[PDB]
């Protein structure tokens, strides 16, 4: 019987792909979720392989459920998310998440997690930062649940864009100016890059 | 021409050609939950062909439950994340193998209806040793500790353990090679055909 477990070359040979994380980071309404669910759709069915998103969701009112909106708490939710995101990568999945994530630090935080050296190998695992990007003007104009309206009544406290900064990647690995740009261009905007990296199987 | 709606388990599961579920552990500290762990996710990903992961100490101590230190509340949260990250994997697809102790019922229930609660299945699998055979393997000292109370409230010696009452598999681990033990889990699995047909 085995005694050691299974190593990232052997599960990879043996599930034949990579596992990696790709998140996604942009304004409320950017079509962060829009983009994640339609990748998700080709990974799984157009490409054949395991990928799984993180969101809200399933994140909320599960995992995170007993975490709330204080600086502590935002950030114990970001890293929650990320050490989850590096289990599915681990697991040789392709996790893609889609939350707000307005500071640096809360990439920096998911990016380092990914970035160090897993219990066996001498690397980690890649991390794709993809900014889905929209001029705060265009986010309001679709506000489709009327959040930028409560957000510039109160109701709303402290809102990404509005009341809260959203601090833009310099240099994420997929800028997508998700405006004008019809969904299915954008979703193949990422794949065609996750393709140059060879993070996918072929076809 | 984009899907707006995300991808259903039935889709998922047509597609990942594979049932999810959780496949969880519980027993003494030494009674062989992470050998059983292994070797059940070798046999899964590699002669089964199918999606696994193991969640374990190693993985999930240092990084998502490294904040997690022994009081009660603790243990219960530590539990807890365990069963709402397997649920994930489970709903992804995959089967998830858990490896914790998970002393008390009260846990491994609430992990259990938090995937039944259509829903995702739960193997709970006993793996049983009496203490005088897990404290006579103590492959790290820790019984030894205990004994001297140099570790407190250690599981089996000086904090209980409460063994499933009804386990979907109940593995009597104990001078039983590993090979035979993961064949057990393996063959219960088939019977309630959650894997796809062995390879020829
Ligand atoms: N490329 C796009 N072109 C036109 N509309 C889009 C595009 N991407 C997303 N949207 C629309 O923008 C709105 C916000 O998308 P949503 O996915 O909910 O954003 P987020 O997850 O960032 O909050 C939705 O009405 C969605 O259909
Ligand atoms: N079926 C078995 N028979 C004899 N020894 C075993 C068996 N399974 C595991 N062991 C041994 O018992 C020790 C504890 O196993 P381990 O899997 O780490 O336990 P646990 O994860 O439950 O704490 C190891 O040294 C291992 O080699
Ligand atoms: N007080 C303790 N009780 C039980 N195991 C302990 C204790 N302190 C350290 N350990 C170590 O941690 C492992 C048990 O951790 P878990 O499996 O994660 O337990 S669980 O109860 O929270 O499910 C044991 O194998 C042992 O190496």
């Amino acid at each position: 019987f085995h005694a050691s477990a299974l190593t990232r070359s052997e599960r990879t040979e043996l599930r034949n792909q990579r596992g990696l994380t790709i998140w996604l980071t942009g304004l409320s309404a950017s079509g962060k979720s829009t983009l994640a669910v339609e990748l998700e759709h080709q990974l799984v069915r157009d490409r054949r392989v395991h990928a799984y998103r993180l969101d809200g969701d399933n994140i909320r009112f599960g995992l995170n459920k007993d975490l709330g909106f204080s600086e502590a708490d935002r950030n114990e939710n970001i890293r929650r998310i990320a050490e989850v995101a590096k289990l599915f990568a681990d697991s040789n999945s392709i996790a893609i998440t889609s939350f707000i994530s307005p500071y640096r630090k809360d990439r920096d935080t998911a990016r380092q997690l990914h970035e160090v050296a897993t219990p066996g190998e001498e690397t980690g695992l890649p991390f794709v930062e993809v900014y889905v990007d929209v001029p705060v003007e265009v986010a309001e104009q679709r506000d489709p649940k009327g959040l930028y309206k409560k957000a510039r009544e109160g109701v709303i406290k402290e809102f990404t864009g509005i009341s809260a900064p959203y601090e833009a990647p310099a240099n994420p690995e997929v800028h997508v100016k998700n405006y004008e740009l019809p969904v299915q261009d954008a979703v193949k905007q990422i794949i065609d890059y996750l393709d140059t990296k060879g993070y996918l199987p072929a076809k």
